[PDB]
C-alpha cells in the first residue's frame, strides 16, 4: 500500500499535465483541455462527474492526493489483474489460451505440488463451468475468486 519516492514523483509529473495553470488543482476546465488535446469531446456534466468522483474533499477541484489516490486504486486494480493473468500464463504451458489437466498436472507439480490422476481431474472439472474438459481465462479468474 505504500508508495516508493520515484512512483510518488512519477504521478507528480503526471499531475502537472493535468494541472494546466499549476495551481496545485485540477479543475472541470482543464480537465476537458487535457481530453480534448486527446480527440475527446466531454459535456460539462461528465467532466463534473469526473472531478466530483476524485474529490475527496468535495472543493470542487483535484489535489494531488487526490489524484494520487485514484492512481495507486488503479494501479492496484491493474496489478492484480496483470497477476491473475501471469499466473494464467504459467499454467498454460502451450499457451493455447486453455490449461489442460496434463498442464496442470505438470504446473502443479514444478510448483512442489504432486497430485493423483484423480486430484488432477477433479480440479479441472470443479473449475470447468462449459465441461469443454480445459479450463479458460475466465474459468480461471472465477475458480481463483473461489476462496
Ligand atoms: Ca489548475
Ligand atoms: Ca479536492
Ligand atoms: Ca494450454
Ligand atoms: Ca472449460
Amino acid at each position: 500500500d505504500q508508495l516508493t519516492d520515484d512512483q510518488i514523483s512519477e504521478f507528480k509529473e503526471a499531475f502537472s499535465l493535468f494541472d494546466k495553470d499549476g495551481d496545485g488543482c485540477i479543475t472541470t476546465k482543464e480537465l476537458g483541455t487535457v481530453m480534448r488535446s486527446l480527440g475527446q469531446n466531454p459535456t460539462e456534466a461528465e467532466l463534473q462527474d469526473m472531478i466530483n468522483e476524485v474529490d475527496a474533499d468535495g472543493n470542487g477541484t483535484i489535489d494531488f492526493p487526490e489524484f494520487l489516490n485514484l492512481m495507486a486504486r488503479k494501479m492496484k486494480d491493474t496489478d492484480s489483474e496483470e497477476e491473475l493473468k501471469e499466473a494464467f500464463r504459467v499454467f498454460d504451458k502451450d499457451q493455447n489460451g486453455f490449461i489442460s489437466a496434463a498442464e496442470l498436472r505438470h504446473v502443479m507439480t514444478n510448483l512442489g505440488e504432486k497430485l493423483t490422476d484423480e486430484e488432477v481431474d477433479e480440479m479441472i472439472r470443479e473449475a470447468d463451468v462449459d465441461g469443454d474438459g480445459q479450463i479458460n481465462y475466465e474459468e480461471f479468474v472465477k475458480v481463483m475468486m473461489a476462496k
